[PDB]
């Protein structure tokens, strides 16, 4: 049982995914396999993550014995919202009440516009350099 | 059951009393029983959350029978964030998972740092005039 927006493993693993094809550009085909055992997570879990992906153009397979996956595109091209938006169902930020008036309405808007513009305008590449500070001293929540 | 991140009843009926505050800056103190009646809620329940926004400086009392509330300074000055954060308790954006790394933290630092944004640079007057298009074609979600 998780605190914030419902992001969930789909759009996380499926980031996970690309990350790591994105890091290893140049090293031919990337095995499910290896990022599995490399980050713990279930090899048939990812195999239904990579589906949506490459049928959306992220990812492309190579089969046979030395194939696997590699990122189909610029890591300074492709978005966070590319991959998120592929893997997980609507993402609700906010929810609007039945009595609430335009007012109140604005201000969802706003923040609405918001993350969907981090989303839109923030890339792998983006993601890789990690360069802003996260001003968690401790733990896991992202307060606003 | 309601959808999105956790704004409960508290920092939505302080906006709208701030709100209601907001438009009647210069009819006198306005009472807690006719924003109630005119918007279909808990007199008691507003009691209950005029506490925080007076002790604030968000609001001013004043006393007896012609008495009730004020604005205690200007809607163009007062923000969504003074009255959201002193109603609600830490609203989380996003929960980050044991095993992420640094690439998915920078996604969830660059949403939050977003919409903390909104927050701190929304003011209750940007609110009364609600000029941003919601897109919503119906229904209540804001997503992302
Ligand atoms: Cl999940
Ligand atoms: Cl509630």
């Amino acid at each position: 049982y998780f605190q914030g927006m419902k992001i969930t493993t789909k759009g996380r693993y499926g980031l996970t995914i690309t990350l790591e094809l994105a890091k290893r550009i140049g090293d031919g085909p990337i095995s499910l396999r290896s990022i599995a055992q490399d980050k713990n997570l279930s090899e048939h879990y990812l195999e239904q993550l990579i589906g949506p992906l490459r049928n959306a153009g992220i990812v492309k397979s190579i089969r046979g014995a030395h194939g696997g996956y590699v990122l189909n595109g610029d890591p300074e091209k492709i978005t966070a919202g590319d991959i998120i938006r592929t893997l997980e169902g609507p993402i609700v930020l906010v929810e609007s009440m039945e009595d609430e008036e335009a007012a109140q309405r604005e201000l969802w808007t706003r923040m609405r516009n918001a993350v969907r513009d981090v989303l839109d305008q923030t890339t792998l590449s983006d993601l890789l350099k990690h360069s802003t500070d996260s001003e968690l001293t401790d733990g896991y929540m992202f307060y606003i």
